């Protein structure tokens, strides 16, 4: 039995495009990802997701809808990442680059899967179909999946 830490992940998904953020600095830079980070004490998971979206992309939203939950395990790390996945389509400002993140729109026939986390190829298609899901992925390093499960669910 392992302990888990709570994280959020936010996909700004509009009818023809998705907003992703490229990690600019540190280890892992170069990869495109949704926006998010660790949930803080006292805030709801949804409010943590809204906060990270604002801090990381500049976008504010009044509300997000929860679309999935994914547990990530990394070889050599005993703590699991419990990632709660949310989707916007409703935004009211422009994305802003920082020293840490560069946000960019991609058309939905140009989703940059090869430069995203490898798990995204599996669960993103469900998100695009407006389906909900639970997933688990075990990684060796940043690129190699050793085991995974993915299921569509009616309720997250
Ligand atoms: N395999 C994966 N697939 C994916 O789509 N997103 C992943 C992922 N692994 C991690 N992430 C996302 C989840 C979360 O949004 C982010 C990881 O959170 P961070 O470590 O950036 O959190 P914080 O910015 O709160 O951390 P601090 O450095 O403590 O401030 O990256
Ligand atoms: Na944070
Ligand atoms: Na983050």
């Amino acid at each position: 039995m392992k302990a888990s830490r709570l994280y959020t992940l936010v996909l700004v998904l509009q009818p023809q495009r998705v907003l992703l953020g490229m990690k600019k600095r540190g280890f892992g830079a170069g990869r495109w990802n949704g926006f998010g980070g660790k949930v803080q004490e006292g805030e709801t998971i949804e409010d943590g997701a809204r906060r990270e979206l604002q801090e990381e992309s500049g976008l504010t939203v009044d509300a997000l809808h929860k679309v999935g939950q994914i547990v990530f395990e990394f070889v050599g790390e005993p703590e699991l990442m419990d990632v709660h996945v949310f989707c916007t389509d409703s935004i009211q400002g422009t994305p802003v680059e920082s020293d840490e993140m560069r946000p960019c729109w991609f058309q939905l026939d140009q989703i940059p899967f090869k430069d995203m986390w490898p798990d995204n190829s599996y669960w993103f298609p469900l998100l695009l179909q407006k389906k909900k899901f639970h997933g688990y992925f075990k990684f060796q390093g940043q690129d190699t999946i050793l085991d995974y499960t993915l299921r569509e669910v009616d309720t997250v």
